[PDB]
């Protein structure tokens, strides 16, 4: 029993962790095997920032202008190339630490683990969720940039992200690990904005799901919708659409608890027009949405790495 | 900016778990140095479980009686002593991983982080805190016995907790690393309650001082409260009594927001009365109350907004 927002074991990703240091500026630093992949803005002053030409300031630094730093060892670098918006440092020494691991983009909707970092040095994970509007609600301070989000698959380390800045509105933007933007966003100093968001559907049918198994049912209801319906429904509270693929992938939490997709689509549709009144599932107020069915299914059997 | 549950890097944890089998029962344990530690009720059946002689039961068992194994590699057992609840098997292998480590018993209000296990092998990590109840609302299936909490304070792991049972509410109740409760439970199969919980109030203040921290301001009010008056109402609504201790505990907050500790007592004091009405503070339709002042002051910038 017990429904918590759990992250993948940060271990196999702690010991990829280094601090790049490119004149003023200190950021995170991620080394797989003899390279280390970060922000290009290391390379940015503040002055930069505003219309900066990556290519022209690449292009003046020399190796050693660039200080990588693994604990309390010094790393000696002896390369650099860019891939989009991420730097990539070749360095002397591989990673003794490298871990069995991938480069993924994940979909909206679909979850990852962050360990955040300042100084090369990692203080905390959690668990969030890529939003519908590409942006994350995550933890960060100053310094934290270059911090990355995975996903830990049998023994395989799945790299999906890397922290780079935080939006006006306290949202986060970061690229996938070969240094592209996650949503309609530029890596400089601009009025950039985070979108209309919307709840994850198929995530909060997910939640719902889990909080069946674990013994909330006073939500549900003796009624059913067709997926039409349930979308016009769903699109009036700024609700994500929900596909048929959104449904079959519901299909084992649906065998588990005995509750057709479209049983509980009718719960939820209930839950909106008329809300909790004064009730909690799986002890919140509001509904969930940063469990994807697989977390749900990972969850509530016991899955180890 | 931004405002998680965050749980620490669980790396240096994962280096110290093991897999304990005594005959047909397997749990996990904690490996540091030549020391492996797991609940005293491996030794146990599901008969001997209503009243067990545990002292009786470890006299009957040799050293081969129990089967280690750390990874793919089996471990050697050459000692067996018990300490209160928890068995401690001497190995013939020092832990090459051992972190520096504490033991240290927390008390409730406290939070820590939990690396769930299964068969040794490290499957999530969350952050929960000691119920005023003693007991936690963790999340575990069966098999998950001998997962431990910790909170790594600089480069140093504090165990404080070591998972042995599940209560018929679905809550969870365990040890300190030296074999003793938390809460007037036993390690017997016998009717055993969770008491009334409370709500933390010392954590939901720091809680709305983080909120002003990061920004929001809606919740406070003109008024103010003598620490006896706060107490009345909050017993009324299951609130733990806020001592003065829980005061100036608050003071570094205080301070920092410029809202006395009896200014913040009577913002919450309203809070509890109308409700959140259709607001949230820090994302939250609920009052959050698994964030401690250390764990506030820890995330949180000194930059207030
Ligand atoms: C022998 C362990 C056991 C237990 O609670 N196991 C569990 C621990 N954590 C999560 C669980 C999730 C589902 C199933 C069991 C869980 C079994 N139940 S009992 O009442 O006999 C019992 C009583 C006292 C002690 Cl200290 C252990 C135990
Ligand atoms: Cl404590």
């Amino acid at each position: 029993s017990g429904f918590r927002k759990m992250a993948f074991p940060s271990g196999k990703v702690e010991g990829c962790m280094v601090q790049v240091t490119c004149g003023t500026t200190t950021l995170n630093g991620l080394w797989l095997d003899d390279v280390v992949y970060c922000p290009r803005h290391v390379i940015c002053t503040s002055e930069d920032m505003l219309n900066p030409n990556y290519e022209d300031l690449l292009i003046r630094k020399s190796n050693h202008n660039f200080l990588v730093q693994a604990g309390n060892v010094q790393l000696r670098v002896i390369g650099h190339s860019m891939q989009n918006c991420v730097l990539k440092l070749k360095v002397d020494t591989a990673n003794p630490k490298t871990p069995k691991y991938k480069f993924v983009r994940i979909q909206p909707g679909q979850t990852f683990s962050v360990l955040a970092c300042y100084n090369g040095s990692p203080s905390g994970v959690y668990q969030c969720a890529m939003r519908p509007n590409f942006t994350i609600k995550g933890s960060f301070l100053n310094g934290s940039c270059g911090s990355v989000g995975f996903n830990i698959d049998y023994d395989c380390v799945s790299f999906c992200y890397m922290h780079h800045m935080e939006l006006p509105t306290g949202v986060h933007a970061g690229t996938d690990l070969e240094g592209n933007f996650y949503g309609p966003f530029v890596d400089r100093q601009t009025a950039q904005a985070a979108g209309t968001d919307t709840t994850i559907t198929v995530n909060v049918l997910a939640w719902l799901y889990a909080a069946v198994i674990n013994g909330d049912r006073w939500f549900l209801n003796r009624f059913t919708t067709t997926l039409n319906d349930f979308n016009l429904v769903a699109m009036k509270y700024n609700y994500e659409p929900l596909t048929q693929d959104h449904v079959d992938i519901l299909g084992p939490l649906s065998a588990q608890t005995g509750i057709a997709v479209l049983d509980m689509c009718a719960s939820l549709k209930e839950l909106l027009q008329n809300g909790m009144n004064g009730r909690t599932i799986l002890g919140s107020a509001l509904l969930e949405d940063e469990f994807t069915p697989f977390d749900v299914v990972r969850q509530c059997s016991g899955v180890t790495f």
